[PDB]
């Protein structure tokens, strides 16, 4: 009926149309796939730093879709001890403003990054959604400071709304990936 390649791991690229806005073009990097939903991908797009849910196969949106035959380098973590112990801790993120001021954001190192090695997964409390940073570099630079039965398969409902728990956080089994409804952001709440 169909067999086509598996894409986790390729560097893909597609055309995206949302209501009566034209065709705009993307380069991305598929980087999982979500267990309790196979048309879920996690996608690493070009120039951004959110890791984004998107059924690349199934949505209308979605146009044009390519495997370039790009390779992601496979590269060596400075730093293993380092990037060993800051995974599931807490951290002061400090990012540069336009005006060259200095916002500081209290996050949580979740877990390594898949495909790109030497990235880290992470989110926030003032933006609880699914980042990608190679923290590593960050922490040498100076701006990242360190502080001292599973739900999947589940729904949530909110009320700011309904949503899938799609993954478990390994260093932290209480916090989990959301995907909710016509949002391609991944949110992380700590569902106790
Ligand atoms: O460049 C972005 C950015 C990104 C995405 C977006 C943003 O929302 N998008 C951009 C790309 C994404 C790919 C998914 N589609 C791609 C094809 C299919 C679906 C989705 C849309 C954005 N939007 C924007 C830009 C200008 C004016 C209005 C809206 C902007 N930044 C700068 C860094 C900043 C960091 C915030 N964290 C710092 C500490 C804690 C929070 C985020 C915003
Ligand atoms: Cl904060
Ligand atoms: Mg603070």
């Amino acid at each position: 009926h169909g067999s086509r390649r598996n894409i986790v791991g390729c560097r893909i690229q597609h055309g995206w149309k949302e209501g009566n806005g034209p065709v705009t073009q993307w380069k991305g990097t598929v980087l999982d796939q979500v267990p309790v939903n196979p048309s879920l991908y996690l996608i690493k797009y070009d120039g951004f730093d959110c890791v984004y849910g998107l059924e690349l196969n199934k949505d209308e949106r979605v146009s044009a879709l390519e495997v370039l035959p790009d390779r992601v380098a496979t590269s060596r973590i400075s730093d293993a001890h380092l990037a060993d112990t800051m995974i599931g801790k807490a951290v002061e993120h400090m990012f540069e403003t336009e005006d060259g001021s200095k916002d500081e954001w209290r996050g949580m190192v979740l877990a390594r990054a898949p495909v790109m090695n030497t990235w880290f997964y992470i989110t926030y409390e003032k933006d609880p959604v699914l980042y990608m940073y190679q923290l590593l570099d960050d922490y040498k630079e100076g701006d990242l400071r360190i502080m001292p039965d599973s739900l999947v398969g589940k729904q949530v409902e909110y009320a700011k709304r309904t949503g899938m728990v799609i993954h478990q956080v390994e260093a932290k089994p209480s916090v989990y990936f959301i995907k909710f409804d016509d949002d391609f952001h991944i949110y992380v709440y700590d569902l106790v």
